[PDB]
């Protein structure tokens, strides 16, 4: 085609320029399922793309897969095959115990503990989400009506110290982050997650916008367990939600 | 007494939810007289508030000072009074070609090259507007007629090395510090002020709504000789802006 | 005249090269009055230039505002105007125990806390008060029989999460600032302050003699009470002290 | 399962205590294809795992994905399940003009020019690898005769954006990774890699041994289109000199 | 007469590649002493150098005194004279309960806590010690059959603060250094030293190979009350063991 | 004996409370000759301890050894044993012009460009010199009536790779030290050294009252070298220097 680690040409969009690019893969195809007319474009690494259309309109459903070292890939391949607009959708945890597991939440900026993030601009410059696409998140949740929840997230790199967890091999995160949590909670940040630091940040300092939206799959605070039954939220809400906010920005 | 700088009182306040926070005093008040029942509270070191109504509800209008350090003050002197709202308008300049002197610029969050922020949360966490001060100054520009830039501010501490400018003769710049606007100008980023920097930053690691509205009253980019009658024109319509952005936060 | 910023020029400032500048613009008057023939030049921002004449030599004390940023216009334009010599005096917290209120403290150099002294010269380079004048005011000290302490004070761009106060509104403190107060009272340092450090760097850094003297209005440590105009007696000390101390340097 | 991200259970390993961790899983599976008593276990997300025997040895094959942030999941579920021990491989090209295709490259320690690193260890810590792991390589290539270099590795987040070269679209070609290539070549790095840095790091600082061979596919420098051929050659001995490695390692 | 503080020329090393460079200059001539064709080339400061003979190869026995700044001036003194390869001996505090006095520790890469390192090599980059040279340490370690361990030095640039001793006239640590001591230990680092980092790294930067073997004087972990005579047969058994590495390699 | 590496004991100090912190042992005596009753106490690696007695007070005099790392431990068992005041007094190259070899400098504060003092206080503590310390110098060469220039000194860790001395091997440097020097003409610093910046640091912050007195055996970058002829003078007008200045300590 033209690209590289995602195989699609420069008309497989037709005109696409607004991309739902969700964490796994597995995600992309149900994504799709939600809109219309789609067709499983390509599959290479871990980068599974779609094309979907909407009210006329051309837009492609891409997975990123984990951290920003791949993320960038994406963002990057799929952005010079025209898309200037990246509509995350991804699942989560959230920190803070006003959250209920099942509450949507839109993020305005992530508090960046990556370093793929700094390969576009300094620690200096914010991870600010698009005000058209962040708005078309808040409007979109409420559309349905859901519990959103707009604000930041602490977007890391590790899955564990990153979010500092002990239930870990050692069971010791870094002086760094030894409280970090407790920080977060502090100035008010929603959750974490490991993909926004980048895509925020790459986006928002050349020509792309962007915004992110994530249901609260499970929580580490809230004392009583969920139900893996009832965690298909993800489905009637998320994903639902990013096909509708995208259909606002189309 | 009371509060040892800004020095009013809750009564002074009358239960005040909100603040428009500027920067000098001297159209502080310019703010007010839109409002209703505008009456002097204080007025100290440059910490001069008044308090009016807006749609029966009770508004102040402190002013910051210059730099990140002195609104530090204001927007902690006055959060303790009650207000947790603070919507900050003020003129500024351009750095990007398509941007003109009436136009008007939102900030989502601000590249913190400033210094009194992280005397409140990480370098990395973002100095993001709260959605509503955001969405609030978008309405507003709307209402009114005129056109808004949402996007990227830059804050800096310094008046000259800062926005492109250098003939106060000795006056430094460390490695860093130097032709920084043609980098922000890929990335980005529309203006120079130096304040919304601890704003966003503090009011965010500290749970607070807070926007920044701003006028551009000159632009650098192009050769031509700046009018005196907008630089006073658009202003007015900036005091509109956020004047017409606190009925609805209240 | 060559400026509007602090609104003066060179044959403003009667041909003087030397300024104590204060952060407080209602102190300005408050000590040229306790020099020569003090004539009122200007009041724009918090800037507040007040020319007069010592032992057959003109000086204006010029409020330099609060923060380093605001110090850094004060200054910057003061000396492209002439001024080769500066002293500031003004209000600190100390930390010490045994520092009393009242008590009149020169600052040799100052922990780096701010950010514009970075608009100037790296963290490595030293925030040192000049020698000369170091000596002049510890010398001019003495001349009144103040109870004087000379070292290193901490000059933070915070008056609160700098300075380590939990009285706030929210009543943290950024895990930087947090236990500071202990390792700065551990390390020797014996006050609190916010703009020496911009000075004594900005100075320090390029050709120009700056100096620093404050006096206790509150000690952070005994449970006491701080009177009631506890803010003149101690003005009325360092006012003469920065008077007597500049008499001489002129 | 008993991980969040693998999908395994700490008994699809049996003992297990020891890994080779490649990018892709079609090599893990091939990998595999190397040991006896291939058993694929799962493939979830990037993390795709088979388990084999040497010499009556349970040993784990699982891939890691792209960079430290998805490596540091396997790594660290892995540990978890038992795995002590994590051997490193992968394809590469060499900066250094005398390094020819078809040369293995073990890695004693990386340049940590990640952020994924900073969750595990401080920056000053190094990243290094184990003792009996780089022998175990070094003695394995010995025992085929392959052009082996023993040293450091650079290993950032990036392959092509914000490094440092010059070809994407665009022009802001970063800052601080800015003609630096030079300074790794002459510091005696080899090669570029990801994913080391964080391995190493991760490993070097809670108890866990690790090794890595790499190979050259290709050379910038060095003025040549490589050879198709000679990668599955390379590709090859990588293959037999971890595997061989992993053997005596146990 | 040459450079000035080393006290030789070319023609003193006669050919000699490796320079083995042990701290104190009072035990020179126990390591020379059990080589042949023992020589004393100068005595000038700390800096003490013998000239031997290994298998009729000249090996350079020269002193690097207390401190990285003066081994800098040691080590690139020497290589400019010829010497390729730098071996290393010392004495130090190990602080791993499992490790005892009078056992062999080999330091494959050490904690940059030093400083003059930095003038070679970013910190990014390891302080790794040479492969080649750490082999021959370990099976030298083994040859003469010592209870040996191999990993992570600490390399502290003070011999109080940096390797957060308390029993000091301050008894205070800065924030940097407390609590760092379990930090290293639970991270895996097995002893302190105050060297090894500026040598590994200004020779892994500069293409030399080195290798460091040190001698236990002391277990900062440590309960028992310490035997006897403590100290005459630990420190001459990294003597032979340095000395016959050193054969392995020329 | 109750120190470590000086090995002494507080009686050995006999109630001496100060100390002359030279950089060699040739030094330590031709000081101690001046003073009345000089005894040798001990000499272990490069401390060569020294007491005598000014005006009928025991004085110490002992050396420290090159860099900071072995300054900080003189200094320090120095101060275990009862002494509180260390007077620095060496030889220096100068960077300024309009200073000349045979000028006697003091250093007020230096430009902490080191790694030592790090482990005392952060890069923002300043390194500036107890005022007693630095008064009774700059008015001691009076006594002498000497080119007396005071100002800031730049303290390095190395010779040439820690302020670029094109000649070297490393060539330029790894994008630092590639002109600071230079910088340092700009930023009025004096002279450039090592130990200082440990000195006052450690010091500054520990409670010891600490100076610094040196003179120009060369003209450092106005191309110059010293001799004997005049190398002793230049060392006789610093001998005396501090040894005058200790006098008035006491």
């Amino acid at each position: 085609s033209d690209v590289f680690h995602l195989g699609l040409t420069k008309n497989d969009l037709q005109g696409a320029q607004l991309a739902i690019v969700p964490g796994d893969p597995e995600r992309v195809e149900k994504i799709a399922a939600l809109m219309d007319k789609p067709v499983k474009l390509a599959s290479h690494r871990e980068f599974t793309s779609w094309r979907a259309e909407l009210d006329g309109k051309a837009v492609i459903v891409c997975s990123t897969g984990i951290g920003g070292p791949s993320t960038s890939i994406a963002v990057e391949e799929l952005a010079q095959l025209g898309i200037r607009t990246f509509l995350r959708i991804g699942t989560t945890g959230a920190i803070q115990p006003h959250i209920n597991v099942g509450d949507v939440l839109v993020t305005t900026a992530s508090v960046r503990l990556d370093g793929a993030s700094l390969h576009f601009a300094p620690m200096e410059f914010p991870a600010v989400a698009d005000f058209a696409c962040t708005t078309a998140l808040v409007e979109a949740a409420k559309s349905i009506g859901a519990t959103t929840h707009v604000g930041v997230t602490a977007s890391s790199d590790t899955f564990y110290p990153g979010q500092e967890r002990y239930d870990t091999y050692s069971g010791r995160v870094v002086r760094r982050f030894k409280g970090s949590m407790e920080e977060w909670q502090a100035m008010g940040v929603m959750n974490y997650e490991m993909e926004s630091a980048t895509l925020l940040t790459m986006c928002a300092s050349q020509g792309l916008r962007a915004g992110m939206v994530a249901g609260v799959i499970v929580n580490r605070t809230q004392q009583e367990i969920p139900n893996a039954e009832t965690m298909k939220q993800t489905e009637s809400h998320a994903v639902k939600i990013v096909v509708e906010a995208a259909r606002r920005l189309l």
